């Protein structure tokens, strides 16, 4: 594949339905060497799995909200990938009750904090920390959403974190790019993920989206899995700090109704 | 006055170079009732002497870092004024060592956390604690900067923090609006006195932008004359953003 010889460290891999898992399919299939990790010993049993039918035995724990947790990881990775190639960053979080209603009225000091920590930061900070172990030509990869560019409904502070997130990709592109790393994100559209599909009217929304979508289907994992496998890759080497839009071009058009 | 009959309160006074002096001096001009805070001991001095100039002895003490400092502030406002028209939110801060050399280098959990809450959780804060107090017609605003849209050395974590203030603009008109609340932004060019008199020379009007230019644009987002824009971050640059290569 397009991916060949390339060793690639996946996260938020918890479910067979999540983004981080059809990426995952799509770099093997390419060829890539994966490597994963799981945010707490619950998940230990379950991501090593994944990860064996993806030719990896390579799982290790990292909660992105403690820097130990992440040097740790990375040192524990080294042991195999003294080098490697890039990560792709699946990992978000804000408390549930902020992603609930009137936005001023659910957002508080704490919730902020927390999404902009674990959504945004930790982007950059498993960035800092792996730094030295990447080769030239490495790309990183997050996951971001229209939230971060509109108020949508609901998503509330996410959508400040998701913005800080966008803006953490070009600063890190930026500063990266020079030592031959590339950074980029994809704004997928909404997908049914496990996750996902735990909050009410995610099914009715899908259905929403799917109308006034130009290609008049919601994406799916396999399409951001496609989209992740191609920035990853050396295929995109004139692409760097930029955020693609893999939302059927929905974004891109108003008034479908 | 296009301002005449309106109540708004200004934050981020701390010198006479402060934007928020030119905005205060702008409102002001145009017959607005003012009302001020300040952040500590060190500035209150300095705010008092320059609320007095402006006609108001409205000068409240308020560190957007306490809940708490926030709703005692408002509490005091409610006082004098049980309703006001909007308030103008000029207040950033990051540790030093995150301003200076390569952003990943430079960005520590810590100095990412403090320029967030600081710069922009603290103006949905503010919303919050005087959300009741909101006349219909009301208008917030709050100062951006283009490090939020582009990479920009050396403005490192502060463009993730403006990048956050910038969607908090979004949802807030969106959340707000409803009530006849509308919220924007102004992205600010820097302003004359990391050297310049580049921009200034690539600038479309050929110079920077000053605390009377911004001052102006602020004074018209917060009157009913800009009662059509909401959500929106207006560039007060000369056109610098919409330029490129120049040089
Ligand atoms: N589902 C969608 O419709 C949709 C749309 C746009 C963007 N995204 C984005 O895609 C990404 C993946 O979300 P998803 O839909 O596949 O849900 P997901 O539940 O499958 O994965 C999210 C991951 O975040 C990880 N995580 C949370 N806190 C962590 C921590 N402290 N340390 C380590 N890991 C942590 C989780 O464990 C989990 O694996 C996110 O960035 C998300 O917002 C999703
Ligand atoms: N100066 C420029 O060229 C420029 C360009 C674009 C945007 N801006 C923005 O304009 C705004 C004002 O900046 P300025 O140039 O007038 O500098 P300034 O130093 O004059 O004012 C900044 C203010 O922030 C206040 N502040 C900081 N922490 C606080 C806290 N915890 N609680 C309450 N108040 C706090 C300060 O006390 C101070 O008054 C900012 O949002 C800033 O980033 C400035
Ligand atoms: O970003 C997202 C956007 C959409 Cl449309 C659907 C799911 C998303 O992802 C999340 C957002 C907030 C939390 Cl708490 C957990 C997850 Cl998995
Ligand atoms: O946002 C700004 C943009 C420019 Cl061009 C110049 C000054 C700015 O304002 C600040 C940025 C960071 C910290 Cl710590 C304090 C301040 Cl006053």
């Amino acid at each position: 594949g397009f991916l060949s010889g390339k060793r690639i460290l996946v996260t938020g891999v918890a479910s067979k339905l999540s983004i981080a898992y059809g990426i995952a399919q799509a770099m093997h299939r390419e060829g890539a060497e994966l490597a994963f990790t799981y945010q707490n010993d619950k998940l230990k049993g379950r991501v090593e799995e994944f990860a064996a039918q993806l030719g990896s035995d390579i799982v290790l724990q990292c909660d992105v909200a403690e820097d130990a947790s992440i040097d740790t990881m990375f040192a524990e990775l080294g042991k195999v990938w003294p080098k490697f190639d890039g990560f792709v960053h699946s990992i978000v979080f804000a408390p549930g009750d902020q992603l609930d209603g009137d936005y001023v009225n659910a957002v508080t000091r704490e919730g902020f904090k927390i999404a902009h920590d674990i959504s945004s930061y930790s982007f950059v900070a498993m960035a800092k920390a792996c730094r030295s172990m990447l080769n030239p030509g490495s790309a990183l990869l997050t996951l971001s959403y229209l939230g971060a560019e509109r108020a949508i409904p609901n998503y509330n502070v996410m959508g400040l974190a998701k913005a800080s997130l966008e803006a953490n990709v070009r600063y890190m592109a930026n500063a990266m790019g020079p030592e031959g790393v590339r950074v980029n994100a994809i704004s997928a559209g909404p997908i049914r993920t496990l996750a996902a599909s735990g909050i009410k009217d995610f099914r009715k929304m899908l259905a929403h989206c799917e109308a006034v979508t130009p290609i008049r289907r919601t994406v799916t994992i396999e399409d951001v899995g496609n989209s992740a496998a191609f920035l990853c890759s050396d295929l995109s080497a004139g692409i760097s700090g930029e955020v693609v839009h893999v939302d059927g071009g929905f974004s891109i058009a108003a008034m479908n109704e």
